[PDB]
């Protein structure tokens, strides 16, 4: 553990060796100072609306993420996961920080001249007993970044609380993140941890091939009856009398089924062509939101429902699907082709479409002379003898989330895609120790604001041990996968261009396979 | 089911616990709106605190075994309870378990939640209600809705004092916590077993 | 809770998901539709991205305890939220688990 | 106990367990030269009352003092001591001073440059057998900091003695800090004692 | 493995010991920052021949090459070689990197100033499974100098690969060297590896 002596190597690999595969990635990060070693409350400003009305606070740590697929897969890894397997899930993961530097910057007049400062440390502790709040899972900037010849910034750590407004409540819950024990790392020392996965299910990487109406044998009927007919015309007066058929192949649409799809929470319908869409603004009047302790908030993506049906590939819903953007897009008001809609169209064969009804239900009780009346169900909640597929993952998308701890939860997958988990990969915060400036040669009992301006840097690998799920279809044709096209262009996918900027052209989901219901 | 869900308690106990019994007082003549609360006890016995509240429903349409009450119209499609599908409506057929009928009411099966089985030597095509055995969910009127009936009523709007409070009915109910269920009963011309779909998420497996 | 369900993410973060933020632009004077997306950090903070929602309601009519706030109405049992099982209603109480009202 | 290697790491925790809480804590510091280097005769002035007038000595030596009950007890961990117990008393205690960084500071002109310098040391004794003039329990200023982020400036220990005015009794006792056993630590170094509190009643925390 | 300790020695000799020789070398290298840290695509022009289109890439990674037989052989080792052996081939060979200097380089307005950068690490790996594609025996410039006194640069690192003019293919394979398992190495560390030939025939030494 000395200067000029190396703690760690790069690791950046990927073993497949049968139903396992071990993911290694290796990022150089820098950490700033942040808030210049002070911890403020922040709200939201006084002229807000009260959906937007927030209460917090923003310390000096940093913390690593790499809560996405591509930090730890490369395209061709995540190609290889997709077309071979019905389903995966984490087993473990391993975490190291290493070749740590501290650099001391000094502005003097005309010149930035950066040192190091080999006696200067760096506090880094995880929250492994969950007692901080939990910011990850919430698809922030700021992870490992796609591309491991990138180096990358780590993001200020920050909390919200309970708030009335831009003003706090007594249950406010105050975090300062030097009351935990953290490891003091110089130059020569570093940092690492493991972690076991819980037992997660595998996510469904595959599609159906069979939808959830068409499950029987078209070449035999049904033993059942359904009512078939109401009125018969005796004569020309045309009398009501209940007729009953069996169903076959030919009245296939009413059958009797024993399974039901999925809940529903209907979507405004926008088209990708812009003319067929309605000018106004219903970007929040006509957007499908949920409603929790007076403030209103958009549901985004939801539940997983499909983004359109057959032959209407241009409709993705509102705020229905994961939407990323393209390399160097801009954070505010973008055109449509700055920006990666994805798609979960491989999930109606179980889900409904977000974009139409569930159903109808009946509203009143028929008579000779009042009539059957039926409304649609837009809002569907959950059955018994409801089946349904969860939103798929992407490799640009989230890995996990943490469970809420509350009392209830129905089915604790994470809405935008991923592994929910009740004890996830913990919170690895990380700070620069503050090296004050000369005091004054007298006492002060005030407490330093100024100090010595610097900055870490050092190099982070995680190592994620992967659970995989091979496929065993007797399938005779031939299936979907995904491949690159041979077609020439300019620039190769998944490639930096000729200024050195790597960019990932489409979103790669997960589900290519196919599996019988 | 001996017992109902609503009728779950003793009825020679009073609660402990009040509920909203009034709204407004005849304070002289102008009657004044004062709230008022009473503990619920046999008499009252609609509106006593419960900690339980009957399965899902999927409202369907009504039909009449004897053909005078049915309405004469082509509804066998454009009545029927259905889901939407990739683009494609399907008859929902037979659905979540429901009743059948409620009390003294045995004339009405629903219109597809029912399994209809056929007689021996029946046709497969328009016969008439003598040639089919139209089953019965009657036994799970204690814990399931009635199919041809709403689940409750819920409120629509925040009343005030020129603000009434309007109710609309509840046709279609997923679930809740506190609900309990039968699932559908099984008969001796009736399927055994159902591959449960191999799937993400499926909630309940009974076919 | 210390945190609600809307409120759990990192505040000083966006956000790489997109969401659909506005459907017309002022192309001049005639306003034509363009689907335009954001990504949503700490202004926008209402259309964020979420992975839950929450639980089930059944809503229950609203009544003041300051009486002058109160509807002059018999709607104790008109009003009143209720389940049917076998054709006689029955009052639903307590119910679902649900809070008793919002803020301030 | 090289340059590049850390000699302690940060703790600051507070653990309940039983009939003992054992509260850890861990500050950052700053100690400037003080008097140049030099030890100086300090009084009052000539022009004061009789009641202010001292006499007494300034030392170069800094002291570290934690005699304020938040350098301990966070606000959290000071309201489970209060509202769970009817007394608390001190056992032990546990010093370590660590990571230790001599920075030299030179003013050239314009500028303050200010770079590290590794082979220079700090002095560190404890006056663990009381033959010092014990400046502590004053209630002074210069203790550690409530919070755990804050970084402290270390105050100078200094003495009074006997006076006759603003002079000084033969019975007056100088004292050289330099005539004591003291610890040299460069980076890499690091200083540590233990203490046992002894016997001492239990502070009444109720009323 | 420490700043102020050689991790290696300059071995530069030839033994000859009978039906063997090993040579030894030892130079001095020079790695610059390639591409500053990028991944670029590179083609030729769009004004060009149609012999002369190519598509490829370059990387930020330098590469050792020592496939020149002066990088080995002194011309006396030569002359020993040519006239008294019908015959020779490769048996094995050792590589070592080592006493490896970060050196931080700062333009300030007027001058270059060149300093240590002790904490600074290089990144090393070798290409033992042949699935980086082989660049080296194509005749290139940048090998090791045939006099052990100079000191040459190590050559950037690029392949070709497939194209369709200056464009690419969809075969046309991106390869990552940051995807590779490296070791990093400070100053104090080194790098070796061994590999020993397959069986080749003897280059006929004869006319």
């Amino acid at each position: 553990d000395g200067v000029g002596n190396s703690s760690g190597n790069w690791h950046c690999d990927s073993t497949w060796m049968g139903d396992r595969v071990i993911t290694t990635s290796t990022r150089t990060w820098a950490l700033p100072t942040y808030n210049n070693h002070l911890y403020k409350q922040i709200s939201s400003q006084s002229g807000a609306s009260n959906d937007n009305h927030y209460f917090g606070y923003s310390t000096p740590w940093g913390y690593f993420d790499f809560n996405r697929f591509h930090c730890h897969f490369s395209p061709r890894d995540w190609q290889r996961l997709i077309n071979n397997n019905w389903g995966f899930r984490p087993k473990r993961l391993n975490f190291k920080l290493f070749n740590i530097q501290v650099k001391e910057v000094t502005q003097n007049d005309g010149t930035t001249t950066i040192a190091n400062n080999l006696t200067s440390t760096v506090q880094v502790f995880t929250d492994s007993e969950y007692q901080l709040p939990y910011v990850l899972g919430s698809a922030h900037q700021g992870c490992l970044p796609p591309f491991p010849a990138d180096v990358f910034m780590v993001p200020q750590y920050g909390y919200l609380t309970l708030n009335n407004g831009s003003q706090a409540v007594g249950r406010s819950s105050f975090y300062c993140l030097e009351y935990f024990p953290s490891q003091m790392l110089r130059t020569g020392n570093n940092f690492t941890f493991s972690y076991t996965f819980e037992d997660v299910p595998f996510h469904s990487s595959y599609a159906h091939s069979q939808s959830l109406d068409r499950l029987m044998n078209p070449l035999i009927d049904q033993y059942l009856y359904y009512l078939s007919r109401t009125n018969t015309p005796s004569g020309t007066t045309t009398q009501s009398r209940l007729q009953f058929s069996q169903a076959g192949a030919s009245d296939i649409r009413d059958q009797s089924r024993n399974w039901l799809p999925g809940p529903c929470y209907r979507q405004q319908r926008v088209s990708k062509t812009s003319a067929d869409n309605n000018n106004s603004e219903y970007s929040w009047t006509g957007a499908t939101k949920y409603h929790l302790n007076g403030r209103d908030s958009l549901v985004n993506p939801g539940p997983a429902m499909a983004s359109h049906k057959d032959d209407e590939e241009k409709f993705f819903p509102q705020s229905g699907v994961l939407i990323f953007g393209k390399q160097g897009s801009e954070k505010t008001n973008v055109d449509i082709e700055k920006v990666m809609i994805t798609d979960e169209e491989e999930i109606r064969t179980t889900n409904p479409v977000a974009t139409e009804q569930y159903g109808s239900v009946s509203t009143n009780l028929q008579r000779g002379n009042r009539q059957a009346a039926t409304a649609d169900v837009n809002t569907q909640g959950v059955l018994p003898g409801m089946v349904w597929q969860d939103r798929d993952v992407y490799l640009q998308g989230p890995i996990w989330a943490k469970i809420p701890h509350t009392d209830g939860h129905f089915h604790p997958s994470p809405l935008m895609g991923g592994f929910g988990l009740k004890h996830p990969p913990p919170q690895i915060l990380i700070k620069n120790t503050p090296v004050p400036a000369n005091p004054s040669t007298t006492f002060s009992a005030a407490k330093f604001a100024s100090f010595i301006t610097q900055y870490s840097t050092g190099q982070v690998s995680v190592e994620i041990e992967w659970e995989l799920q091979k496929e065993n279809s007797k399938r005779w044709n031939p299936e979907i996968q995904y491949t690159s096209n041979y077609n020439k262009s300019v620039n190769v996918d998944f490639t930096v261009d000729t200024n050195g900027v790597y960019s990932e052209p489409r979103p790669i989901g997960t589900r290519y396979l196919t599996r019988n219901l």
